[PDB]
């Protein structure tokens, strides 16, 4: 249920009045600094449904599997009538991260051995490791992390620290880049899950690199309801530009 660690970091309880209406979390890494800031941090350990932001992850798997390729990352749609008209049609990597296609994904995973996501679960420490609840057990279901373990896996990414590619993961990091100045780049992914009926668990993940630090982030919402992606970006937003971030 909750990541154990020691680590020392900057209280930012101040930034309680950006998280009216929820239980929520902020964890800021900075690279060159070496060191962590946390808005809340009971809440930056507990773990949660990383719903849309895992699917990092299974593209950085599939790339390492060579279910996809460098130049060659195309699904074509089965035709499946879906309510969101952009899943409707056919996808590379870079829109089926723009759109969050939870299809393409599926479809990644589907195609590796369990044992094999097991594998890289326990190599890169995701959370709780435990895929054994639902066919697509990162959407509300059994396997859960932290807002701090969010931050520490992009930062391993980046840093080069996992087993995966360096060109496989500069195309997911191009598919999640939503900002390019010659100042920074802003990288981030969204994650909503949804709990009877209602947005129940919102993720907002990434970084900002800048021309001489990374700053890794991780917005976590709690909530009864409205606690989806959009406002936890919203919030980080928020809260990086009043850091000078972006
Ligand atoms: C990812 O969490 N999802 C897929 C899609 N977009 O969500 S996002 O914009 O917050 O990334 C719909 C919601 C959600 C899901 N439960 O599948």
């Amino acid at each position: 249920d909750k990541y154990e660690t020691n680590v020392s970091y900057k209280k930012l309880n101040q930034l309680a009045p950006y998280f009216k209406g929820f239980d929520g979390s902020f964890v800021l890494y900075n690279e060159r600094e070496q060191a962590y800031s946390i808005y809340n941090e009971p809440e930056s350990k507990q773990r949660y449904s990383p719903n849309s932001t895992y699917k990092i992850y299974l593209a950085l798997m599939a790339f390492d599997q060579n279910l996809l390729s460098l130049n060659h990352t195309e699904q074509q749609w089965d035709k499946h009538q879906y309510p969101f008209k952009e899943w409707n049609q056919d996808q590379n990597l870079n829109s089926s991260m723009k759109y969050s296609v939870n299809w393409y994904y599926e479809n990644l995973n589907k195609h590796l051995r369990q044992d094999e996501v097991k594998s890289y679960l326990d190599l890169i420490e995701y959370g709780n490791e435990e895929i054994s609840g639902n066919e697509n057990y990162w959407n509300e279901s059994s396997l859960k992390i932290s807002a701090i373990e969010q931050v520490n896996l992009l930062k391993n990414m980046k840093q080069h620290n996992m087993h995966f590619d360096n060109k496989a993961i500069e195309k997911v990091e191009n598919s999640m880049t939503l900002k390019q100045k010659d100042t920074y780049k802003y990288v981030g992914k969204t994650g909503t899950g949804i709990v009877n009926h209602k947005e129940a668990n919102g993720w907002f993940v990434g970084y900002v690199e800048t021309k001489d630090n990374t700053y890794y982030f991780a917005t976590h919402l709690k909530g009864e309801d409205n606690a989806n992606g959009e406002k936890a970006q919203q919030i980080s937003e928020r809260i990086l530009k009043e850091m000078e971030l972006i």
